[PDB]
């Protein structure tokens, strides 16, 4: 309603809208020399802490903070449980900066109570490519909510990003803020349907008995693209071409270098899965999904929902439906309970046929210090972790 913090920031007002001829910063001609060199003031008893995510102990402190205090679903039934190895992968992409991994400690206990992170990436927005920061993993301890700590974290990481002569950022949130460039509902494809029913993720009715639900979501254990196999280092050049060509159609996407392709797609158990179809030495199809479990709050039988999240998928030798059918199958083969996807890129066109259910909310895409026309989520070509 009031947006007292966000209306001090270079972002659109709630009722602002720009036509497609507008694609530029709110504030231009920024000078690194004029950026503040002092850290933002914290309340007494709290201090900034630079986290070394490559140090197991520092990384474990971040892991604990998020496990206990990060995103929950709208009904406080699930809480994200990013693994420590996932956080390593998500935060140490090519040319990342340690000083963009910012913690807040409570001095008396020496314990982390706040975190925010960014990584650098080239972002193409309406065909214009801008060096940006991708902001993620903003988290304040549950006991310290609504004390205006989040604006301090946001202003401090803004300052540190500006020190590197970067003046734009991309971020996503479930909360509505000024002002989304796009808004994407999420959908869920049941794989282990008995577990999903028992934990309250899915439901039954008189027409859909347990046995009927299990049969509805049963899948054939045979791939439409028979040679889909785990990506290897030799495939980096081919994935770079296949995905890079595909993404140029969208209004918002990351312009991956080959080093970034290797980092974001080479498979890591329980973190990132990429499968490729190689034909005549060329990569002609790819499937990828990442592992993001949710802790199941207060369930005595199951502690974790094992969820695969659709990442980037491209096909040239099958239909997109056939490709995403294989994606579901590959997630099932890797013991995931549910396959989750946003209505971005071509995804929505397969949701009905492949038996996805609509979820309870949406993920909003935002840019910082950029004015441009908004667009439908099918024009979004980027997925943030
Ligand atoms: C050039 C470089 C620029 C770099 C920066 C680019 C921007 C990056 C922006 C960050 C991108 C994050 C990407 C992700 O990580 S999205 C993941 C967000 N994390 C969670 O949801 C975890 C669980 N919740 C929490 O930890 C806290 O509730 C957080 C920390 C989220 C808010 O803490 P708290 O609830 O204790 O609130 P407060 O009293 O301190 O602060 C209230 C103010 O903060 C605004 N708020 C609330 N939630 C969010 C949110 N998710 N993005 C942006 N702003 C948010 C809110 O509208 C209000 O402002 P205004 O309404 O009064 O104006
Ligand atoms: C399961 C589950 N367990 N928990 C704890 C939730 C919230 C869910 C729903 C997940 O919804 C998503 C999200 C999705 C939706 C909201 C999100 C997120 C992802 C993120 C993480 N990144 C993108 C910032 N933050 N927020 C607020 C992104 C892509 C999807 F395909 C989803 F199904
Ligand atoms: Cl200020």
């Amino acid at each position: 309603p009031d947006y007292k913090f966000w209306y001090t920031q270079p972002v659109p007002k709630i009722n602002d809208e720009f036509n497609e001829s507008v694609n530029e910063p709110f504030i231009s001609d920024n000078k690194v020399e004029d950026v503040r060199k002092d850290e933002y003031k914290l309340p007494p008893g709290y201090s900034w802490y630079v986290c070394d995510v490559k140090d197991e102990k520092d990384r474990s402190e971040i892991y604990t903070l998020l496990t206990d205090n990060y995103v929950e679903d709208d009904d406080n039934i699930f809480r994200f449980n990013y693994s420590a190895e996932f956080l390593l992968w998500a935060l140490t992409s090519p040319n990342y900066l340690k000083t963009w991994h910012i913690g807040v400690k409570y001095d008396a206990s020496n314990k982390l109570i706040g975190f925010i992170s960014a990584i650098p990436t080239d972002i193409c927005i309406h065909k214009r490519t801008i060096k940006m920061a991708e902001v993620n993993f903003l988290c304040v301890h549950k006991t310290l909510r609504s004390k205006r700590l989040a604006p301090v974290l946001i202003k401090e990481i803004t300052r540190r990003i500006n020190l590197e002569n970067i003046w734009q950022a991309i971020y996503t949130a479930g909360v509505y803020l000024p002002k989304p460039v796009s808004d994407a509902r999420y959908y869920h494809r049941s794989i282990n349907v008995k577990k999903l029913i028992e934990i309250g993720f899915s439901s039954l009715n008189s027409r859909l008995t347990m046995s009927r639900a299990i049969k509805l979501y049963r899948v054939e254990d045979t791939l439409n693209i028979k040679n889909m196999r785990l990506m290897k280092k030799k495939d980096v050049e081919g994935v770079h071409k296949l995905l890079g060509s595909y993404l140029e159609q969208f209004n918002l996407y990351a312009v991956f270098t080959k080093e970034e392709i290797a980092h974001w797609f080479l498979p890591i158990e329980n973190v990132i899965y990429t499968y490729v179809n190689e034909e005549n030495g060329k990569i002609k199809d790819m499937i990828s999904f990442y592992s993001l479990p949710s802790q199941i709050l207060g369930n005595d039988k199951y502690s974790t929902l094992n969820a695969a999240y659709s990442f980037y998928n491209v096909t040239t030798t099958a239909t997109f439906k056939q490709l995403m059918q294989d994606a579901i199958l590959l997630a099932k083969r890797n013991n995931f309970d549910v396959f989750n996807a946003l209505e971005v890129m071509q995804n929505k066109s397969v949701f009905e046929d492949l038996k996805f259910g609509e979820g309870d909310g949406s993920l909003k895409y935002y840019l910082y210090n950029w004015k441009c026309a908004s667009f439908a989520p099918a024009h979004v070509g980027i997925v943030l972790l």
